[PDB]
């Protein structure tokens, strides 16, 4: 049930953000009390998120189905952050940080039209909110990569694996929106809660974990 | 369905106490042969366990739901193990090793009365447990930690992946206790066993390996 | 349902191909193109094989239970790229590659008579194939590391990741045939197929990208 992964949700980021703001605290120095505070942040903005979805806000019926579109809202708080741990490991210029972000906006805000307007209308929106992503996956790969490899020579596989598992991660919830009863219906209602829970642990505890790992690497 | 988990467990152990045990055999030294034997007999009680479970026993109804209390009584024996793999890693003293197993017996007799006490009783038995297992969180993240790396200068990282995998999946058995009918309720009897059986097969066969490659760093 | 999983499949591995098609063009060098080439291959015979699954085709109806036979047909072809993938990186001797596609076809071809045949005859067949696949455990275990090592001496560390993750991912898909209808019957038709697809797509999918890390190790 929904109600379940919900919780799992609550507990889990919470507890993401318990580890984290302890590793905030006792932080060796400032390169690392950033690094500790990014991901702290992110999972009390996901421990909201999940805590409001959990007693029954941010919910509507939209064209006959229950819609969290508090998702969009918080999303929009979380991702920007999840993209400054990359920028910030990098050690990436403004308007490269200006492009990403600003890429990213877009594509959550078509991304939210999409789940909101009814069918066929709602298939455009997907597509431009893709085409949103697959920009990220253009400035991720080619130059990002290539400024944070310059940049840190003997470290070209802890950004080559920053990189890849950002897009393993990231590519997994358009996936799971064409799947469901927003896209071609192939699950339930409850499927849903339970891909986005595990994606979304996922791509802010697993990823947050990944990110401290990385910065070790470089020293 | 509950047999299909219990099932997948019986076959995961007994796979991984094969392994480990060709491993304890044809091992190189005798730092190498404790480590694939500890580990060997980690996963030979589970799959006793499991073996047990599958065939109807260890269980009983408890406050008109099933109740699989052997896990108790195994989880009582391969437990110490795990704590002993650290330890054995780390060439931890023993006062502190007697500290570590003695919070975890304790965790797990007041987490067992938790288990065949009624609501709202059976709360004050979880936060008891609960505190038995922060006791624990307290012991490997200073105490170990410090110890283990100074005794390994250029091998910080082993240990720190150590404690936190072992703290990550740790955690996650009270959080599937709370949520199960033992707690709030919030998922079905079958979900219960599906949840254990993973976390058992990742704490056991999974933090198996985990332990080896460590070793392997540390040569 | 099992459709949602045809559907999961069909995504997950045509995703892959994208990104290894990607690696083959672009290529630092021939090792670099091959490698590439090999699981841009691999991901492409299973997104044909999950496309014709999803709609519909290469089931039939076997001792009364749908029966995608068509796995078969198409494992055949891209299970020897995967044996590929451990050759080609432990430069192994062509006898010794011979013998593993040699014994990799005989586990499928009377896996799939295992798979059409009706209970207990059945059994006989999984048996032969489970010993075919035995063969396979010794030869990546002892000939094949043994010679990789020797070769590679400072990345031991490298074909010992790849032989274990190889024999975890292989050794679950008999766990999976025995607990399904086709033996034991434990868990209902559609089990089976998120079990397959999720064995599966970590087989291609994920064995893809370590195997490129591998060759990362070895430079
Ligand atoms: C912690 C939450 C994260 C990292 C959110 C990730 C969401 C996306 C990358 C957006 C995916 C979508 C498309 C690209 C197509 C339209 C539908 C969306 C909003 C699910
Ligand atoms: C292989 C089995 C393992 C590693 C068992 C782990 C169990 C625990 C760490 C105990 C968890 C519990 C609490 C701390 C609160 C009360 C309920 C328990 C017994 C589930
Ligand atoms: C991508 C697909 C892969 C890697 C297929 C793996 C299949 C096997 C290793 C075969 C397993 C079987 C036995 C050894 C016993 C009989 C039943 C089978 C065919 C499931
Ligand atoms: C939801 C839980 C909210 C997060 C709670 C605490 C974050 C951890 C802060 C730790 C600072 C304590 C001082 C110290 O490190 O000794
Ligand atoms: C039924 C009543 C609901 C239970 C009440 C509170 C849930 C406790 C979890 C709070 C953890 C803090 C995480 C956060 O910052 O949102
Ligand atoms: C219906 C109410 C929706 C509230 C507005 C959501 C804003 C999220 C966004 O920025 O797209
Ligand atoms: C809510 C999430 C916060 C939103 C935006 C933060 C983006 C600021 C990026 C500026 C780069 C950091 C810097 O100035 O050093
Ligand atoms: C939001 C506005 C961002 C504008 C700055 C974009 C600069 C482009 C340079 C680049 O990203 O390579
Ligand atoms: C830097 C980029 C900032 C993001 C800007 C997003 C661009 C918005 C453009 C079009 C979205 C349409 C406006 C959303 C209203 C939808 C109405 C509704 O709620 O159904
Ligand atoms: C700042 C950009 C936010 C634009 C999204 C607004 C659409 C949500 C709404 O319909 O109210
Ligand atoms: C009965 C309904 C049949 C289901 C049809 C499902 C077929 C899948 C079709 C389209 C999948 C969408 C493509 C994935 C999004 C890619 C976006 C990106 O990351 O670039
Ligand atoms: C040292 C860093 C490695 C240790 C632990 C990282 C694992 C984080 C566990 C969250 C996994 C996310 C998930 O898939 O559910
Ligand atoms: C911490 C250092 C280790 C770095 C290696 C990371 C490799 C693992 C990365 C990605 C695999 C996880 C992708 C699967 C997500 C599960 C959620 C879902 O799809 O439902
Ligand atoms: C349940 C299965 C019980 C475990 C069985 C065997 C453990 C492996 C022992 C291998 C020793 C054989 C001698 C050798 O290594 O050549
Ligand atoms: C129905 C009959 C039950 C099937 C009988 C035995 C199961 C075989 C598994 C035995 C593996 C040994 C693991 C162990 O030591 O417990
Ligand atoms: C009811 C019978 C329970 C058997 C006793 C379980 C002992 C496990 C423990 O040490 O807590
Ligand atoms: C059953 C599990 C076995 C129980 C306890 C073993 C603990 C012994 C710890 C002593 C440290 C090892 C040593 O003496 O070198
Ligand atoms: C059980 C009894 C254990 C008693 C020994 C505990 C010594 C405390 C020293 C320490 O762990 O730091
Ligand atoms: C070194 C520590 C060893 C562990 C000692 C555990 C301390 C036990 C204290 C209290 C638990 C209560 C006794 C259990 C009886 C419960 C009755 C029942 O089965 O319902
Ligand atoms: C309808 C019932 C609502 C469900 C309420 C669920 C709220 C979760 C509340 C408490 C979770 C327990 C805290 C997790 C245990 C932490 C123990 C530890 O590792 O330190
Ligand atoms: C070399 C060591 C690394 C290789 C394999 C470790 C993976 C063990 C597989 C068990 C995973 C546990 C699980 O999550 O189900
Ligand atoms: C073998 C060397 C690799 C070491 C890195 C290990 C990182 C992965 C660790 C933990 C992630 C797994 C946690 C999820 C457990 C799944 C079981 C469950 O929660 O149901
Ligand atoms: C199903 C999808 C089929 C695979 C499609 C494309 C593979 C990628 C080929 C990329 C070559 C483009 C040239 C370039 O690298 O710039
Ligand atoms: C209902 C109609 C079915 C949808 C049609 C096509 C699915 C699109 C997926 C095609 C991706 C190419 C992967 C491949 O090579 O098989
Ligand atoms: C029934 C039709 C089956 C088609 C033949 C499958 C061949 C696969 C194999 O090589 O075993
Ligand atoms: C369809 C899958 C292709 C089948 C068989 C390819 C096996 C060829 C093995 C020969 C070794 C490669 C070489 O000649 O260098
Ligand atoms: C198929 C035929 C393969 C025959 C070649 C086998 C040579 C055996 C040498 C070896 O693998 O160690
Ligand atoms: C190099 C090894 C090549 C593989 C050879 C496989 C050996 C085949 C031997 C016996 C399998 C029996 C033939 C299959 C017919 C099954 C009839 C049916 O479809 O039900
Ligand atoms: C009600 C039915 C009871 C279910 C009985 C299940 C017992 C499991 C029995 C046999 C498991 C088969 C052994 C696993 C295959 C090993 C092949 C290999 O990798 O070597
Ligand atoms: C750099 C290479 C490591 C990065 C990513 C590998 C993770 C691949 C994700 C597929 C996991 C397969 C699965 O279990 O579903
Ligand atoms: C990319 C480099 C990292 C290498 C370390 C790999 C360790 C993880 C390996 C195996 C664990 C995954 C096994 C579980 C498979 C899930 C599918 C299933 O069983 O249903
Ligand atoms: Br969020
Ligand atoms: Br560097
Ligand atoms: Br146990
Ligand atoms: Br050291
Ligand atoms: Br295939
Ligand atoms: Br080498």
């Amino acid at each position: 049930m929904t109600q379940a992964w919900l919780w799992i949700g609550v507990i889990s980021m919470a507890l993401g953000s318990v580890f984290f703001g302890f590793g905030a605290h006792n932080a060796k120095n400032e390169r690392w009390q950033i690094l500790y505070t990014l991901n702290f942040f992110i999972c009390l903005i996901a421990a909201g998120l999940y805590l409001a979805m959990a007693l029954g806000l941010g919910v509507n019926v939209i064209n006959g189905r229950p819609t969290y579109w508090v998702r969009f809202v918080t999303w929009f708080c979380s991702t920007p952050l999840l993209l400054l741990d990359l920028t910030f490991l990098g050690r990436t210029s403004l308007p490269l940080t200006g492009s990403l972000l600003g890429a990213n906006a877009y594509m959550l805000v078509t991304g939210f039209v999409a789940t909101v307007t009814p069918k066929p209308m709602s298939y455009i929106w997907y597509i431009v909110s893709c085409a949103a992503y697959l920009a990220i996956v253009y400035l991720l790969a080619q130059p990002y990569r290539i400024a944070a490899e310059r940049k840190h020579p003997r470290s070209k596989q802890a950004f080559r694996t920053l990189v890849t598992v950002h897009l393993v991660l990231w590519t997994l919830y358009p996936i799971v929106w064409i799947l469901s009863p927003e896209g071609f219906s192939t699950f339930t209602q409850g499927s849903e809660t339970m891909f986005y829970t595990l994606l979304d642990i996922a791509s802010k505890v697993g990823f947050g974990f990944l990110s401290l790992n990385t910065l070790h690497t470089l020293e």
